């Protein structure tokens, strides 16, 4: 019919060959392998599929270039802060871990040299050389720890200074070819929400918060970096506070009375600040992650099925005289085409269930007793509910109890396609795979001849997507009877896809002509043997088993006398 | 210990914004709200048809 | 021979002194094309003696 090929894609095959064989590439990143075997046990190389990403942001992350202070005790501890004041932070790159903490201004006027404060463990497995590597142009300051005191109470506010344009290094070919300038002079404000490194709120600027003042201070800081050699210095210049805004955005003078006292003996210190240097890595220094290649095959054949035979005289023309071949092509269209097909599906159906549970979605890759290969690209999903339409429904009086129904379907039908989507992330391995094209993914829906009549709603041309293409088929089968099954096709294409939901792998036979002797009889036996077959791929489906929805049809007419004869009036 | 072919892709891309305003919808327990369609107490009604 | 777990991992089961120097393995170490068993050792018996 339409159903038929609506969940697979008719594909034909040349008769010399037992079938078709399929590859499919992988990419996978690597991470490490676990475990040396001196006792001569395997080894597993911990591989993950990269369209894996697609779902997440962490399994590939990179941080192996950034320029990070290491603290050393009796090395640089006279180059960071006091410990006292903020202790030591955890922060991981690569495989090494290791402390780091803020850097103090220079007011000594004797600078730093990052390429040292900056060595991590690995580079000092890798070596000790800092010398041949150069800086990108890119630096900017991270945060400007500033420390509000007021009569002996500290608080820290680690503000994200890389988010204003002023704090971005610049170059000014003043002195040598390879120094740039730091110049961030402007105002950061701080708000109501301003929260401390900790996560509490503000507590000597709290008597303003509840105020819904904002207080901002302007900040003139000042440095200089060398790329090629790596000298620099950083030093505050001028912090102070500046004014006062109300709720309406009007300025609140410093000497007024509700602020004054509030603000009278407050110190703003500049403690310590961080940069954001990058290493242009022209000299080869890291191995980001490494990804490889491996490829997966399975092949996919055909079988030879049981015969059709047509009884005929045999001593005159086969041609023009007695049954014809449209017996025989009819016979051959309605019984092995149909009847394997609806039973596939259900066996499919029933199958995925057994094997992957209800609602239970498990990683890209699984295991592998499930027919198909795009669990090699998807999540598996199977999930299965059951409408009740006498009890979900109560409406006496027939009006909308058509349109009611209507409603019913279409919100079990979209919740269900959604969900599995999410759950799934069929959309992100489409427009992965393909690139310059990118079809709206496509929702098949095929049930039998009674419930299409509630599958669509009245008054609109979008009726189960919203960003998705339906088409809705119909058969006849009584397996069939008042079920609805749904999954993901795609109708572009024509041939066999990790992402198409499956293939009816067909070869031609030609019909034999011959002589046979049949229990003492000479008789003409025209004989055609079919072959065949259909190949499951996509590991998710959709079902819905509506039942007691005669009773509920029926409750159109069983509704109680509602009459009421009353004498006209106007 | 090794001698190996290297290919390299380094990327130089950063995301900037101009526009100082952003709206932001935070919904929660819609799985709550959409389990109650199943959750309903069973209304049935079931008598002779009268006609 | 293989029971029914277990198999043998024939690289670095076949590290040599000489090989250590190099470290324990690489990504290019890869096996020849030709591989063949060199020699079948069966036994034997009648009683409990064995000969191989």
């Amino acid at each position: 019919h339409e159903f038929a090929e609506l969940f697979y894609r008719t594909y034909i095959v040349t008769p010399d060959q037992a079938g078709f064989q399929l590859s499919i590439r992988r990419n996978l990143v690597w991470e490490g392998w676990t475990g040396e075997g001196l006792s001569g046990e395997k080894q597993e190389i911990s591989k993950r599929n990269i369209l894996q990403g697609l779902l997440d942001y962490t399994t590939l992350e990179t941080n192996s270039t950034e320029l990070i202070p290491v603290i050393q005790s009796g090395e640089n501890d006279e180059q960071f802060i006091d410990p006292s004041v903020l202790p030591a932070q955890t922060v991981k790159q690569g495989k090494d871990t290791f402390d780091t903490n803020f850097l103090k201004f220079s007011e000594n006027g004797e600078g730093f040299n990052l390429l040292m404060l900056a060595q991590t463990p690995s580079r000092l497995k890798k070596g000790s050389m800092t010398f041949t590597d150069s800086l990108d142009s890119r630096i900017a300051l991270k945060q400007l720890l500033i420390s509000v005191t007021k009569g002996g109470t500290t608080e820290l506010f680690a503000l994200d200074v890389n988010r204003d344009q002023y704090a971005a290094y610049t170059a000014t070919r003043e002195y040598n070819f390879r120094l740039m300038q730091l110049k961030f002079h402007t105002s950061l404000g701080l708000g109501e929400e301003s929260t401390t490194v900790a996560g509490a709120e503000s507590a000597l600027l709290k008597d303003l918060f509840d105020l819904g003042y904002r207080i901002e201070l302007d900040v003139k800081v000042d440095g200089e970096m060398n790329v090629e050699n790596g000298n620099g210095d950083t030093s505050l210049r001028a912090l102070r506070l500046a004014r006062v805004f109300d709720k309406e955005g009007k300025e609140i003078a410093l000497t007024d009375s509700r602020v004054s006292a509030a603000l009278s003996g407050l110190t703003v210190t500049g403690v310590g600040y961080s940069l954001e240097a990058r290493l242009t890595n022209i000299n080869q220094l890291e191995m980001g992650l490494l990804i490889d290649s491996d490829v997966q095959k399975q092949g996919f054949m055909i079988p030879t099925l049981p015969p059709l035979v047509i009884v005929k005289p045999a001593m005159v023309e086969d041609d023009k005289t007695y049954p014809r071949l449209e017996a025989l092509t009819t016979a051959y269209r309605i019984q092995q085409m149909r009847n394997n097909a609806v039973t596939t599906l259900l066996n499919r159906a029933d199958t995925l269930k057994s094997y992957l549970g209800v609602g239970v979605p498990h990683p890209i890759e699984s295991n592998l007793g499930l027919e198909g290969v795009g669990q090699y690209y998807v999540r598996p999903y199977y999930n299965e509910a059951t409408i009740d339409v006498l009890n979900d429904l109560n409406n006496l009086t027939s009006a909308a109890k058509q349109t009611d129904i209507q409603g019913l379907i279409v919100s079990k039908i979209n919740e269900m396609v959604y969900t599995a989507d999410q759950l799934t992330g069929y959309t992100a391995a489409l427009e992965a795979a393909f690139s310059g094209r990118s079809p709206k993914p496509h929702v098949a829906i095929g049930t039998d001849m009674r419930l299409p009549q509630y599958i669509q709603i009245n008054g609109d041309d979008r009726t189960v997507g919203i960003g998705y293409d339906y088409t809705i088929a119909r058969i006849s089968d009584l397996r069939m009877k008042d079920k609805i099954v749904m999954t993901f096709i795609l109708p572009n294409e024509s041939e066999p896809h990790p992402l198409q939901h499956g293939v009816l792998g067909f070869i031609p036979e030609y019909l034999v002509d011959f002589n046979m002797i049949r229990n003492q009889r000479i008789g003409r036996e025209i004989r055609l043997t079919p072959r065949y077959r259909y190949f499951n791929f996509l590991p998710i489906m959709l079902v819905i088993n509506v039942i007691n929805l005669e009773e509920a049809i029926a409750q159109r007419t069983a509704l109680d006398v509602n009459e009421t004869q009353v004498t006209p009036a106007s």
